């Protein structure tokens, strides 16, 4: 089945720090009779978006522990380097291995020139996509926590929605004590 509240979800947030792309997890054709045309978000409906801007995507990172929403293929046949990051689980936020996993890989990526971005995708694309999107601006790029968050809630509105994401992201590279709380979700949510 499709996943619940993907349907309202829009596709891709702006880009972040000129690099990353956050993005809702495509849905191949096997989807197509559960997904009405105008709400459909195959591969293909992304790369070829990126061509019609002669943008590249030099890497997806897919952190949804699943095979089963789309094809692999369908990104590696167009150029685009594919990894599967497997995340904690049980709704937990991405450890530290997990973060330095996703910086070992984003950063032989992010210095190409010319520039490409890196695609960054859960089941919705904004608490793991957020979490880690962060995390690298922080440690890789020098932003501030405070910076990092701020941002990816305006280009991903709402951001991360998970307070317990905040926390941690606030107790790994700020003061936690002023971790801000969970933002109020859009009606389309629900
Ligand atoms: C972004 As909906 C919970
Ligand atoms: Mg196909």
């Amino acid at each position: 089945k499709i996943p619940p509240r993907w349907l309202n979800c829009p596709r891709r947030g702006q880009p972040v720090a000129g690099r990353f792309l956050p993005l809702k997890t495509m849905l191949g054709p096997r989807y197509d009779s559960q997904v009405a045309e105008e709400n459909r978000f195959h591969p293909s409906m992304l790369s070829n978006y990126l061509k019609s801007l002669k943008v590249k995507m030099s890497l997806l990172v897919d952190l949804t522990n699943t095979s089963r929403f789309y094809d692999r293929n369908d990104i590696e046949k167009e150029g685009i380097k594919y990894i599967k990051l497997q995340c904690k689980g049980h709704g937990e936020c991405p450890t530290t291995e997990n973060t330095e996993t996703f910086i070992r890989l984003c950063e032989r990526f992010n210095e190409r020139s010319p520039p490409e971005l890196i695609g960054v995708h859960c089941t919705h694309g904004f608490n793991r996509t957020g979490f880690l999107i962060c995390a690298f601006l922080v440690e890789k790029m020098d932003w501030s926590i405070e910076a990092a968050v701020a941002t990816f809630a305006q280009a991903r509105p709402p951001g991360i929605y998970k307070g317990d994401y905040l926390k941690e992201l606030f107790r790994r590279y700020g003061d936690i004590e002023e971790a801000p709380p969970p933002p109020v979700l859009p009606d389309w949510c629900f």
